[PDB]
């Protein structure tokens, strides 16, 4: 609300306090080059919020468990640039720090809950598009209730979703003096290493190398289980991407004979053998992307698309993966704010919540920052612990209502 006037009060580097963990210092010459599934991504920041009711530990609390969370995440404090010996772009562990942001907002947290996706939530996390030299920025906004707001900026070269969310639980972890878990692989290089000899056994060219208003839209679980009904011979998600790419294409008004396609991230850790172990700091991500026509999408049964998915994504498997390295490190450039005639659905479902305690019991609301892109949706779920899912959809002013109906 226009009310919630956000003030910036300090800005300071967090540094690994390598001390509280009994830890012995790290060299600042310390290299860590990126991996060919980290430069499969974009130079880019993902910013998430979250808010706590009053109970809430001080800013130095919050700041000390950062600075503990960092040894075990140097990663977050460190810079990107060039390794010396190899000329390859790598996370530089000089240790310089994290930024930590504290502000005040002027009013009860209450007063703008529930919080909806306006430009105005992009004031509750630092700024990912100012060229900041740090890798991981956090806000603690506290608000005249004595709540506070959590907000985070984290750069998508360094981790994945999977990765990020370790992080976020480590800093929690060590806030309130324990050891963070899952324990961090951080040794890059022994990782996602061409074969010998190298097989490419798939095409990677062509697939890895009016005003924007963001609705919330609520699926129940009544919902979900009649769009379950009209596919039946499977996975809520798979049903849901199905119905959100149907509806965003119905919305658009594209011509029937224009192919459309849904972009759906596949983590490869389970997937790979050997397996990559949870605790990896790193991207292990590729995009399965179903296509169809828009006519095929719409007027066929909302099974055909759900199948589509699923074959499509049931490819990305090991041999994908494996298919994508080799390639990668062959002798062009990643295909990494408007994705029309496709889509991309950021799934969130594994966000963590119900265990991200810094002494002070579990957050109350999540949301994502404000992304005016149109046709990027980020699934993520309720809060209320029944497997309801909420979907923030970016579309044209004039498609939202058509979409909103074709939803429900």
């Amino acid at each position: 609300s226009e009310f919630m006037k956000v003030t910036v009060l300090s800005s300071r580097a967090v540094k690994p306090d390598y001390g509280a963990c009994g830890a012995p210092p790290g060299s600042t010459a310390d290299v860590v080059p990126l991996t060919v599934l980290d430069k499969a991504n974009f130079d880019a920041y993902i910013s998430v919020i979250y808010a706590f009711r009053p109970p809430a530990p001080p800013n130095a609390v919050l700041e000390a468990g950062l600075a503990r969370a960092l040894v075990d995440y140097r990663e977050w404090a460190g810079r990107l640039g060039v390794d010396a010996a190899s000329g390859d772009r790598a996370i530089l562990l000089c240790d310089a720090g994290a930024r930590f942001v504290e502000a005040t907002a002027d009013v009860a947290l209450d007063s703008v809950m529930p919080m909806k996706p306006t430009p105005e939530v992009l004031s509750l996390h630092p700024s990912g598009d100012d060229g900041p030299e740090e890798l991981m920025l956090i806000q603690v906004t506290r608000f005249a209730c004595g709540s506070i707001v959590v907000g985070f900026t984290a750069q998508h070269l360094v981790s994945d979703g999977r990765a990020t969310s370790n992080f976020f639980l480590a800093w929690s972890q060590a806030t309130r003096g324990l050891a963070v878990d899952p324990v961090p692989v951080h040794d890059r290089a022994s990782f996602f290493k061409p074969r010998d000899p190298p097989r490419v056994e798939f095409e990677h060219r062509g697939v890895e190398f009016d005003v924007v208003v963001v609705n919330k839209v609520h699926l129940s679980l009544e919902f979900i289980s009649k769009l379950k009904s009209r596919a039946s011979v499977h996975s809520t998600l798979r049903c849901l991407v199905a119905h959100l790419w149907r509806c965003v294409t119905k919305a658009r008004g594209l011509d029937g004979r224009v192919s459309t396609s849904v972009a759906i991230a596949v983590d490869g850790r389970a997937r790979m053998s050997p397996q990559v172990p949870d605790g990896y700091t790193g991207n292990v991500v590729l995009w399965a992307r179903p296509t169809a026509t828009a006519q095929e999408l719409v007027t066929r049964p909302l099974q055909h698309a759900v199948e589509l998915i699923n074959r499509e994504v049931a490819r990305i498997n090991g041999g994908y993966f494996e298919s994508f390295i080799d390639f990668a490190s062959s002798e062009l450039v990643t295909t990494a704010m408007a994705l029309s005639p496709n889509i991309e659905v950021d799934s969130w479902l594994r966000i963590p919540f119900y265990d991200l305690d810094f002494g002070g019991g579990q957050p109350f609301f999540f949301m994502p920052s404000y992304l005016p892109v149109e046709g990027l949706l980020i699934l993520l779920p309720s809060f209320a612990g029944d497997g309801s899912v909420d979907a923030y959809v970016p579309l044209f002013s004039r498609d939202m209502d058509a979409f909103k109906n074709c939803c429900y």
